């Protein structure tokens, strides 16, 4: 069971703008079954970069793209959960990491990040809805205002309001 | 938990910068090191890799990996190195000569052939004659800096080799 290995976005599927792009679907029992096929890439005529489980139609949708790909857009649906293969979510930072979408959720000194949706331990105004496009989801390290320090988070230690996270620059020579 | 790490057999790491944090503990198995690393509990840093000393049954947890500036990768028959995939760059610079991620599937979704195997395809891209190239397992690699990026010999007898679909670091904003 490889499902916990994917970055999950609730109530979301992906749509092609490009009719050219390819999709594979199969009726299935559980979301874990979509995950296994994606991880192993068995019987897909492409590299599985993401999949959707449709909980109403009991279907996997396997994709050679993700939510960051050109010619694809997110779509809302109560029945869908999106799972993006972490191997195709850039895990290094460009510049100050304004566009960082990876899942690192621990600070430089090893403190588990506080969820953006929470006011515990720390009250703050980085509400996800105020910061659209900045992916203030779960407790991921993010740099929503593009400050000098790189991605950071509020910390689950009450004595440390916030700390930078230790995410490498993609290229610095 | 151990499968979200890239394993390098017979390898440890040495820190030349003495200010870099380390934590060690005698354990039973490498799986237990992986668990503490993934959960990052009781570690005053971000766990980016660990080594398991099979002789002493000791975990060595690191806030660095083999690509970190000033770390000595060294042979040792009793060590296995495990690098957290979140910290191995999963995108390509230029032609991907330096790609060391764990993607093992071609663009058309075929499982790569192991570099050390000669079935289905016979070749002269042996690990031994490509030191530093990490021609390990069946990972997509670009040892000669060739145009289309990391590639592999394919497990499909009808397709000698094909490029993989590893994104450029410049692909996404
Ligand atoms: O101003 S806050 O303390 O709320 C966050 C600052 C981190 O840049």
């Amino acid at each position: 069971n490889t499902i916990h290995e994917f970055k999950k976005s609730a109530k979301t599927t992906l749509i092609k703008i490009d009719p050219a792009l390819k999709i594979k679907t199969k009726k299935v029992n559980t979301a874990d079954q979509c995950a296994n096929r994606c991880t192993r890439n068995k019987g897909l005529p492409f590299t599985c970069k993401a999949f959707v489980f449709d909980k109403a139609r009991k279907q996997c949708l396997w994709f050679p793209f993700n939510s960051m790909s050109s010619g694809v857009k997110k779509e809302f649906g109560h029945e869908f959960d999106l799972y993006e293969n972490k191997d195709y979510i850039r895990n290094c930072i460009i510049g100050k990491g304004r566009s960082y979408k990876g899942t690192v959720s621990i600070t430089k000194s090893g403190i588990k990040c506080q969820p953006w949706s929470s006011m515990i331990p720390h009250e703050h105004s980085f509400l996800p809805s105020s910061y659209r496009g900045k992916d203030l989801q779960e407790n991921y390290c993010r740099n929503p205002r593009g400050e000098e320090g790189g991605p950071w988070c509020f910390t689950s230690n009450p004595e440390v309001r916030y700390e930078v996270c230790d995410i490498p620059q993609c290229s610095e020579v």
